């Protein structure tokens, strides 16, 4: 589906990227992109750029392509785009407009996104890379809530399946869990969490509902997978979560080793972009 | 009185893991026991030179340290009894901060603190550059609450703004344009707030203008995504909010210099630090 509104402009401002359609080419800058890699933070995500680009064999230092004082930052190695997205559906939904518009202008057609994040783990130890079979919202709804000029739209999230079926065979020849996310606005009382400034219920509230979400497949829960397996879906790109679990909400709600569970996504990713083509 | 949480008596040690210290970090009485303002806006930066136009007021030397971890997600200063913070973008990104806030000041002891939030905004029917002081604020359907779903439940929050510190800085405003007005919190800058560039669309011009008109008429005056979560969670923890937000485009005109922009994003802060001045938030010396 495309936006007639984009063709009607003289000129598009990226906001949050710092440049517009008149800065450069987006054919001929973007073209080639095929695989589109996104975390929480700026530091993270290029720290996985330059880890990519030493796979890919780049000795030059990666330079950022979005604005010095932009709100995301923006890199390229060879067929990947990376960017950070923030805390939250929000942020992220910002970033999957503009990145995806970006793409449009561009011309690149079908594009993996991949979110290489942390997150609460159920039932699995801390340090398992969780990955999405599905997305879906805290009454484990596949959907995506928003409020468009005042009127309620759901939007249906779907990770492609084939991504997740390689990684997890790719994984075993490389611990990796194939299971449900939960994406949630609230870190603390939405998650269950009794360590918030507000509590408005107890532990037996809390525990029925991390084992009722646990018993129905989920594994972990996060705050951004609803927006971009949904916002991919209705853009005609394809979208999956890769995440590492940093606690048990089993079993606690609190939490060196952190900087190593961060380090585990990109080791998997890189290795599916390496033979997937998304370097050279 | 305000409302405690009671399992956090439960725990020996409480962790502030977006701002990367614990309760055994410092001594909370001591070291925030005085804060009475807290002022929050979407970048560590501008946070900072905010911060340090403060310290520069009340005759403190430079520099102003970051009290949060090096690696943490958010920044956290203080100048006397101030405390200064970035939420980034959008009510969950806002949430975090709030609740990791608000405790410290529980522990600290601190009561009926005011949150300040500076920051830009989408404008309606005012010109670019406008300071709109928030006496409402509101989601799109224009009511006065931040929804949640609390273990798979529907939860509303009340939205309540100090209409005195409001008040003050309207006449302070006086004496140093402003404008009072609705404000609507949105979860999205293109499709939620009527855009019409973004990468999906499934309204009309036509649609659109009648949403902003709408809410225009109904007497919010700017939009922008982090004002209801501050609002409505002040209100559950005891303490007090207001929004001062500088608008940047008119959204009743168009949905599009640099130079300019760096103008309007120093006024909120121009404003607020007068009136943080006169109301004890720093010593000058």
């Amino acid at each position: 589906i495309v936006n007639s509104h984009l063709s009607e402009l003289d000129e598009d401002v990226f906001h949050h990227f710092g440049f517009t359609t008149k800065s450069f080419d987006f054919k001929e800058k973007f073209g080639d992109v095929k695989f589109v890699c996104v975390c929480g933070s700026s530091g993270r995500i290029h720290n996985f750029a330059i880890s990519m680009a030493k796979l890919a064999g780049l000795a030059l230092p990666v330079e950022n392509i979005a604005g010095s004082h932009a709100r995301f930052v923006l890199y390229k190695v060879d067929h990947i785009l990376f960017a950070d997205h923030g805390i939250g559906i929000p942020s992220t939904l910002i970033l999957m407009h503009e990145v995806t518009k970006l793409l449009y202008y561009a011309g690149c057609k079908d594009v993996l996104f991949i979110r290489l994040g942390t997150s609460d783990g159920l039932g699995v130890k801390p340090g398992t890379i969780v990955l999405s079979d599905r997305c879906v919202n805290t009454k484990l709804e596949p959907y995506n809530e928003l409020c468009i000029l005042g009127k309620p739209v759901r939007r249906q999230t779907k990770v492609d399946s084939n991504a997740v079926n390689e990684l997890k065979k790719l994984s075993e020849n490389l611990s990796v869990v194939v299971g449900g996310t939960i994406t949630a606005n609230d870190f603390y009382e939405e998650l269950g969490r009794l360590n918030g400034s507000i509590c408005t219920f107890s532990k037996e509230e809390k525990l029925a509902f991390l084992q009722s979400v646990y018993d129905h497949g989920i594994r972990n829960m996060e705050m951004e997978g609803a927006a971009i397996t949904s916002h991919c879906y209705l853009t005609g790109h394809r979208a999956i979560l890769v995440c590492v679990t940093v606690v048990n909400r089993l079993e606690t709600d609190e939490v060196d080793e952190f900087k190593l569970f961060e380090q585990l996504p990109g080791q998997l990713v890189g290795e599916y972009l390496k033979r997937n083509n998304g370097i050279i």
